[PDB]
């Protein structure tokens, strides 16, 4: 076979989202992982709560951002996080409502990459799957971002401001990739995904603040 993974193709990655007038990257990038590692384990593809996140992870900021972590932790213990279905996502915090009534799965903690290791982060997303990972998505060549492998070098891998998905890996021109799931719409990118530069110096930070949670 080839060097190369797709969770989309094994039905673990749920349809494209959109943050909208929210910063709720963070939530969606939390549910995504999630998502995955419940078809993983009951084989079932389903759209997570990424409201309940925003509205009840008090260690974070809710539209004004967050850490995947906190994310995790807070499922952990709350044990339990609501589907999307049963907390609809309507892009401006509100209190915390979660009801058990509609958990549709759980965490039992996380995992985090070791940071800037992109070896780590291939052997993660191989043995466990979509993973959560943080990037510097300040740069105006990735909002028209379109096709290819892209790759800038004004990336700051520093700079982590967004929050995003890695549902799998492979190579294209030639060109060593990530891809990624983003949250701004299929519309955005190659249908909402977006091919980064792998083996890149860790290029735009792609493996300085990743992690996947234990299910
Ligand atoms: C996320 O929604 C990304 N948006 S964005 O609009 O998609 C965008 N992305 C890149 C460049 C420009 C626009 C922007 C900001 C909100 C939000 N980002 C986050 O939530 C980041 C996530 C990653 C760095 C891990 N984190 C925070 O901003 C953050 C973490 C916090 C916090 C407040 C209190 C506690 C923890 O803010």
């Amino acid at each position: 076979a080839p060097d190369s993974v797709d969770y989309r193709k094994k039905g673990y990655v749920t349809p494209v989202k959109n943050q909208g007038q929210c910063g709720s990257c963070w939530a969606f990038s939390s549910v995504g992982a999630l998502e995955g590692q419940l078809k993983k384990k009951t084989g079932k593809l389903l759209n997570l709560s990424p409201q309940n996140l925003v509205d009840c992870v008090s260690e974070n900021d809710g539209c004004g951002g967050g850490y995947m972590t906190n994310a995790f932790q807070y499922v952990q213990k709350n044990r339990g996080i609501d589907s999307e279905d049963a907390y609809p996502y309507v892009g401006q915090e509100e209190s915390c409502m979660y009801n058990p009534t509609g958990k549709a799965a759980k965490c039992r903690g996380y995992r985090e990459i070791p940071e800037g290791n992109e070896k780590a982060l291939k052997r993660a997303v191989a043995r466990v799957g979509p993973v959560s990972v943080a990037i510097d998505a300040s740069l105006t060549s990735f909002q028209f971002y379109s096709k290819g492998v892209y790759y800038d070098e004004s990336c700051n891998s520093d700079n982590l401001n967004h929050a995003v998905l890695a549902v799998g890996y492979g190579i294209q021109k030639g060109n060593k990739h990530w891809i990624i799931k983003n949250s701004w719409g299929e519309n955005w990118g190659n249908k909402g995904y977006i091919l980064m530069a792998r083996n890149k110096n860790n290029a735009c930070g792609i493996a300085n603040l990743a992690s996947f949670p234990k299910m």
